[PDB]
């Protein structure tokens, strides 16, 4: 039942309209006749992995590449492999995952085979080797020719159901024994013993070519292509064939490194047996279970009914169910063992990211602890209260599955308002907003969420005192402030001696700092990294209040920040753009008027990676700055890094 060699863990990554839910479904459909989806092909556990919605996604696809092992990319057989899809596979190339690639769409009008194969070629650097050709051009197509065994199939409808095995026609039977000849050419690149038989002319078996040309194509040396149309029902098939020839098994590919809580890293090896090691990288809320938490395998054995430790998070869970999705139902297994993926039921404290281990088993994360920071603000203005009544239950049942953002309401506009780490993250969000959870608001434009602090420690004071409302107010507080460490945060301290400030009052003095450090007196941002000491005051015995000293307190928090030499801080971005070797310059100079600092280029595979500091607010459309600059081919992604005071020119311009 069980056998890793058998498993192939794959993923499916393309252009966006290239094919990858058509051929998905496809796939699911050829292996039916008997987050993460299972089936079965010729022995083989093939458990398809749920790539992205868009690439740019860039935090689901580290996280969803780790969990599968080898890919399959997708071309568009009519425009070649268009600059996004040259993106696609700088992410295979990234993340070292072995991949064959799919000349799709072998059926429609401009499908050009050779253009696939020469774009690979010249543009990613990719190494293509054709295993096989097409028989016919257009709406003509209507076989395929396998030249690794020189024989060919043939497909009497569009619908999958009619393969006959054909000899190559005379016409293609040149072509193919040329490729053939370029195959096996390639093959004794890894395998010595199919050198010494090329030299003769000796034939080698397809034991040896299949187990040479997949040695090669998992240790990323080579690329072999396949074609077909997932929509017409030709070359599924033989796709499906290909996954399990030339894409890896979890014994194919380096061991996932895991780090012990000492800052330690150790190689996490597959051996079911050893200790427990899962990674979880989605949440689904299932209708019929509840929420369903998918992890991926390591090492051990995840067996239900048992507990796990979190160590990404401190607590136990209870592993109540463990489950595989197939296409058209779903399936109780009382084991997953290293090297597999499926949902758990149960969970209540875990989400994405973390790390399941055998409770007494070694304590080892999978990725990184640290939150990406809310930098990104969006203003939404909801309809009539009748949108907000709906909108307010599913932003915090958006905060069931997702907690790596903020809600909000502002200060002084009363508006809800959404954080999050960049802006795609929100364009995401108001999608699922409009749509899955039926909602209508007038959405603002993204903005950077900037901070004030001051540079110098001040002493003021805050004084209310009128007659409003019927009676005599009164309140006066005497504070410190002074300057904290970046990124510190808040301190309060109370240093009130003996009731100069009534201690009933204490309390509504806190609240008016906290209640006005929510807007600084730059530009209204809130206010970070100060230490605030409540030390003098007075009090009136009758006219004193709670309301007085709150304002008093708020009065002399929006002092202390204006005598303080007060500087605006802004977010600064780690950067990596990836491009073409030739932009490189062209590309440097325009991340170095952004007010960038570039770390250091090397190279990755043909392409090359800068990596840079560039403060988020000179980032804004920056994807369409770089398509402008590296004729379409360039990509980037982004993380937070640190918040640094703004350059003088920089405080007065943002005024
Ligand atoms: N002519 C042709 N069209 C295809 C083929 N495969 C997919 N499509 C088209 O692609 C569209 C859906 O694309 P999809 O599979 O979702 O690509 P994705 O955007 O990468 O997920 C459908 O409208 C299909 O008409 C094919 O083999 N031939
Ligand atoms: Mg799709």
């Amino acid at each position: 039942e069980y056998d890793l060699k058998r498993l192939r863990n794959i993923g499916i990554a393309a252009h966006i309209d290239a094919g990858k839910t058509t051929t998905t479904e496809r796939i699911l459909y050829y292996t039916g006749r008997i987050a993460v989806t299972t089936c079965f092909w010729k022995d083989h556990r093939i458990n398809i992995i749920d790539t992205p919605g868009h690439v740019d996604f860039t935090i689901e696809v580290e996280r969803s590449m780790r969990v599968l092992d080898g890919a399959i990319v997708v071309f568009d057989s009519s425009q070649g492999v268009e600059p996004q899809s040259e993106t696609v596979w700088r992410q295979a190339e990234k993340y070292k995952v072995p991949r064959i690639a799919f000349a799709n769409k072998m059926d429609k009008t401009g499908a050009d085979l050779w253009l696939v194969i020469r774009t690979m070629q010249e543009r990613l650097g990719a190494r293509p080797v054709v295993m096989q050709l097409p028989i016919g051009r257009e709406d003509t197509f209507s076989g395929i020719i396998d030249v690794l065994r020189m024989k060919a199939y043939t497909y009497g409808n569009d619908l999958g159901t009619d393969i006959r095995e054909i000899p190559i026609p005379e016409e293609y039977l040149d072509q193919a024994r040329e490729y053939h000849e370029k195959l096996v050419e390639v093959a004794a690149d890894f395998d010595e013993n199919i050198m010494l038989k090329y030299l003769e002319g000796e034939e080698p078996t397809e034991e040896e070519l299949v187990a040479a040309i997949r040695k090669g194509t998992i240790d990323l040396k080579i690329t072999p292509v396949f074609l077909g149309s997932a929509l017409k029902n030709k070359g599924v098939q033989l796709l499906l064939d290909a996954v399990v020839d030339y894409l890896p098994s979890p014994l194919d590919i380096p061991p996932i490194k895991g780090t012990t809580p000492e800052g330690e890293v150790v190689e996490i090896h597959p051996d079911p047996n050893g200790p427990l090691a899962a990674l979880a990288f989605k949440i689904m809320a299932d209708p019929y279970v509840g929420r369903l938490t998918f992890i991926r395998v390591y090492s051990g054995t995840l067996t239900s009914g048992s507990y796990v430790y979190n160590t990404t998070k401190g607590r136990k869970e209870r592993v109540a169910r463990l489950l595989r999705m197939h296409a058209n139902h779903r399936e109780e297994v009382e084991e997953l063992k290293a090297g597999d993926l499926g949902a758990v039921v149960g969970l209540k404290e875990t989400i994405t990211g973390d790390t399941l281990v055998g409770e007494d088993a070694p304590r080892v994360i999978l990725e990184s602890i640290e939150v990406p920071e809310p930098v990104i603000d969006v203003a939404i203005e909801p309809k009539t209260k009748a949108d907000q009544e709906k909108l307010s239950q599913a932003l915090a049942r958006l905060a069931e599955e997702d907690p790596t953002f903020r809600v909000s309401t502002h200060p002084e506009t009363g508006q809800t308002i959404i954080s999050g780490m960049g802006e795609l993250h929100l364009e995401i969000i108001v999608d699922r907003l409009k749509r899955e959870f039926k909602v209508d608001a007038n959405v603002g434009k993204p903005q950077v969420a900037y901070r004030e602090t001051i540079t110098k420690p001040v002493d003021v004071e805050g004084k209310f005192i009128r007659q409003t409302g019927g009676r005599g107010q009164y309140g006066h507080v005497k504070i410190k402030v002074e300057p904290l460490p970046r990124g510190s945060g808040f301190e309060f301290v109370n240093a009130i001696v003996g009731g100069v400030i009534p201690k009933e009052y204490i309390p509504a003095v806190q609240k008016g700092i906290e209640e006005a450090m929510q807007s600084g007196p730059l530009i209204g941002f809130p206010v970070v990294d100060i230490k605030v000491t409540l030390y003098d005051g007075s009090y009136k015995e009758v006219d004193s209040s709670e309301m007085a000293f709150k304002i008093a307190g708020s009065m002399a928090i929006k002092e202390a920040v204006q005598k303080g030499d007060p500087v605006i801080l802004e977010p600064i971005m780690r950067v990596e753009v990836t491009t073409p070797e030739e932009y490189m310059g062209d590309v440097i100079g325009d991340l170095n008027a952004r007010r960038g600092q570039i770390l250091g280029m090397e190279p990755r595979g043909n392409a090359q990676v800068i990596r840079a500091f560039v403060p988020l607010a000179e980032m804004f459309g920056y994807a369409t700055d770089l398509r402008s600059k590296t004729q379409g081919r360039g990509s980037f992604v982004m993380f937070f890094d640190h918040y640094q005071e703004v350059p003088k020119q920089v405080q007065e311009k943002l005024i």
